[PDB]
C-alpha cells in the first residue's frame, strides 16, 4: 500500500509549492527583508509583556490581601495576649515592627511596580509605530525606482512629465528610506534587546520588595521564637 | 423625696437578702473552703480555653489558605517562567524545598496542634467532676455532725435510732470528706496552676511550626535575591 | 437541681453589686465617715423618747385614776364605818394619812414627771440641729478643696480669678469645718450617751414617787390589820 | 283662830286613835314582849346587811378592776423593758410575784368573799321566820285562856262544848307557846348579837386579803426602788 498511497505523498509535497501561490496575496516587492525581522523582535518585547502584566496585577491583589491577613494575624496576636504573661511588650513592638515591613511591601509591589514596566516601556510605542515608518518609504523608494525605469522605458522621449513625477517620488522616497534606516536600524533591534532592560527592573522590584520584608519577618519571628523558650521556663511558675 | 419611695423597697429587699444567704451551707474549718477556690477558678481554665480554641482553629483554617496561597505563588512562578533563563532549575528547587517546608507547617499546625492542647486537658474533664465530689461530702459530713448532736439534744433516752443512724452519716461522710481531702487538694489546686502546662505546649506548637517555616523561608529567598542579582548581570546581554 | 437553680445564686449575688448602684442615689463625697456616726447615735436619743412618752402619758392617765378610786375606797369606807363600832377615828385619820400620800404620788408623777424629762431633753434639739451644721461644712470644705485645685488644673493661669474664689471657699469651709469639729465631736455624741441622764431622771421620779406612796399605804394598810383584830376579839360583845 | 278648825281634826283624829289600837293585842306576862324586840332588831341585821352586800358587791368589781390594771402595770413595764438593763430579769420576776399576789387578793375576794357572810346568815332565814312561830302562839294561848274564862262565864250550866273546844285551844297553845318560848328566846336574841359574827367574817376576809397583798406589793416595789438605785449608777456610763 505505502508506495500506491505514495501517488498521495508525490502529489502532496510537489503540487503544495504551486498552492503556496493561492495562500499568500497579490505583491511580493517588499520592506520584509531588513525590517520584518526588526519588526517582529520589537513584537517580541510586547508579547511577553501582556501575560507579565496579567499575573502582575492578579499576583499584586493576592499580595495586598496576603500582607492585610498579615496585619490581622499581628494584631490578633496583640489583643489575644494578655497581661498576667511575661513579656508583652516586646513581641508587641516585634508585630508593630512587621506591620511597618508589610506596608513597605504592600507599597513597593502593590502600588508602585507597575511604573517600573513603563520605565523604559515609555518609549515603545513610537518605536513600533516607526517600524511601519520605516516601512512605509522602503515599499516607496522601489515604487518609485522603478517606475522611473519605467517611464524612462515606456516613453518615446525623457520630455514625458511622468519621468520627472518618478524622479520626484524616488529622491523624497530614498531621502526618507535613508533618515528611516540610521534612525530605526539602530534604534529598533536595539529596543528589542533592551525588553530585557523593563522585564529585568520589574522583577527586581517586586522581588526586592518581598525579600526585604521576608528577611525582616524572619529575625522578627526568630525574636518571638525566643519568647517561646522564656515562656516554658514561666511554665510551671504562671 | 425620691427616697420616700425607698422605704418601700427596704422592706421587701432585706426578706430577698435572707432568701440569698439561705443559699449557703455549714461547716468546721473546711478545706472546701479552697474549692470554693477551685470551681470559678479552674473554669478560667475552661473559658480562656473556649477563646484560645475558636481562634487557634480559625487562624489554622486561615493558615492552611495562606500555606496554599504561597503554593500558588511558588507554582505560578516556576509554571511563568520561560527555558532561556539559567536558574530556572536552582529556584525551581528552592521552589520545592519551600513546598516541602509550606506542607510541613500545614501538617504541624492545621492538623497536629489541638491534640497538644488535649494532652494535658484529659485530665481535667474528670478532675473538674472531682471538685463536686469533695464538696457535697462536706455537706453531708457536718450535717450528719450537727445531726448527731441534734438527736442527742433533743432525744429523752439516748437509746435513740436516729443517733445511730446520724452517727452512721458521720463516719461514712468524713470518710468520703477526708479521702476526698488528700487526693483533691494535692490535684484540682495542681491542675489550675499545671492549666498553663497545656497553654504552654499548645502555643509551643503553633510557633515553632511557623518559626521552622520561616526560617527556611527567608534562606530560601534570600537565594532568589541572588538570582535577582545575577539577573541584572545579564539584563544587557539577554 | 440545686446547682442549676445555682445559676440563679451565681446571677443573684455578683449581679446584685451592680444593683446596688441603682440602689443608692446622684453623689459619694460627704459627711457619712466622722459625723453620720454622730448622727445617727443623737437620733438613737430622740428614738426612744417617743414611745417612752406615749407610754408615760397614758399611764399617768392611768395612775391618776387610780389615785382617784384609792380617794373612793377611803371617803367609802369612812362613811360606811359607823360609830356603834370601837376605833373609827383612828383608822379614819389612817385613811386621811394615805389620801395625803395619795395626792403627793398624784402630784409628783402625774403632774410634775413630764418636766423630769425636758430637765436634760432642753439642749438636744439645737445639737440635733447641730449635726447638720457640721455636716454643711463637710460637705463644703471638700467641694472647696478640690475646686481650687480644679481651677489650678483647668486654667492655663492662676490669674484665673476662679482660683482666688475657691481659695476664699476652702478658708471660709475650713474655718466653719474646724470650729464644728471640736463643738460637735465632743458635745453631739456625749449628748447621745447622756440620753440616758433623762431616761433615768424620769424613771427614777416616776418609781420613787409609786414608792414612798406604797411604802406608807403598807404601813397604814398593817395599822387597819391591827383594827381587825381587835375587831375579833370585839366581835363577840358587839 | 285656825285652832278652831282644828277642833273639826280632833274629832275625826280620835276615832282614827280608836282604830289604831285595835291593831295592838292580849297578853299576860309574855316573853314575847321580848320578841317584840326581835322583829324590828333581826331586822337592822337584814337592812345594814343589804347596805354592806350592795357595797361589797361593787367594790369587789371595783377591786377586780384594779387588780387587772395592776397586772397591766406589770405586763406594760415588762414588756416596755429593753435587754440592754440587766435587771430586767430580776424586775420580771418581782412583777411575777407581785401577779400572783393579785390573783390571789382576787380570788379572796371578789370570788370567795360572799360565801364568808353566808357562813353565819344561813341560820338567819329561818330563825326570823321563827320569829313570828312563838309570836302567833301568844294570839293563840291568850285568845284560847281568854276563850275558856268567856264560856265557863257566860254558859248557863257548864257541861259546854264550847267550854272543851277553849280547853283544848288553851293546853295546845299552852304547848306551843312554850315549845317556842323555850327554843326561840335562846335562839332569836342569840342571832342578834352572833350578826356581829358574820359582819366580822365578812369584813376580816375583805381587809385580811387587801392587806397580806398590800404587804407583799410594798417589799416587791421596795426592790424596783433598789433597781432605781443601781440604774442611777448605771446612769453615767450607759
Amino acid at each position: 500500500m505505502a508506495d500506491l498511497f505514495n501517488k498521495h505523498l508525490k502529489k502532496a509535497t510537489n503540487r503544495t509549492k504551486e498552492k503556496l501561490l493561492e495562500g499568500i496575496g497579490k505583491a511580493k516587492a517588499t520592506q520584509d527583508e531588513v525590517f520584518d525581522q526588526h519588526a517582529a523582535n520589537l513584537n517580541k518585547q510586547s508579547k511577553s509583556c501582556e501575560k507579565l502584566h496579567k499575573d502582575v496585577k492578579n499576583y499584586s491583589s493576592a499580595l495586598r490581601t496576603l500582607l492585610s491577613a498579615e496585619k490581622q494575624l499581628r494584631d490578633t496576636i496583640r489583643d489575644a495576649y494578655e497581661p498576667e504573661w511575661p513579656d508583652r511588650e516586646h513581641l508587641t513592638a516585634i508585630f508593630d515592627n512587621l506591620d511597618i515591613q508589610t506596608n513597605e511591601l504592600e507599597k513597593t509591589v502593590c502600588d508602585d511596580l507597575p511604573q517600573t514596566v513603563t520605565q523604559y516601556v515609555n518609549q515603545f510605542p513610537d518605536l513600533k509605530k516607526k517600524i511601519e515608518k520605516r516601512g512605509r518609504k522602503l515599499v516607496d523608494y522601489d515604487s518609485a525606482k522603478n517606475s522611473f525605469n519605467s517611464v524612462k522605458a515606456s516613453s518615446k522621449k525623457d520630455n514625458d512629465p511622468k519621468l520627472a513625477k518618478a524622479t520626484m517620488e524616488l529622491q523624497a522616497a530614498e531621502q526618507m528610506y535613508t533618515e528611516m534606516n540610521n534612525e530605526l536600524l539602530e534604534i529598533l533591534p536595539a529596543v528589542f534587546d533592551s525588553r530585557i532592560t523593563f522585564f529585568v527592573d520589574t522583577l527586581q522590584t517586586l522581588f526586592n520588595a518581598n525579600s526585604v520584608y521576608q528577611t525582616d519577618a524572619s529575625k522578627f519571628h526568630k525574636q518571638i521564637v525566643m519568647q517561646l523558650d522564656k515562656l516554658g521556663e514561666s511554665m510551671d511558675y504562671l
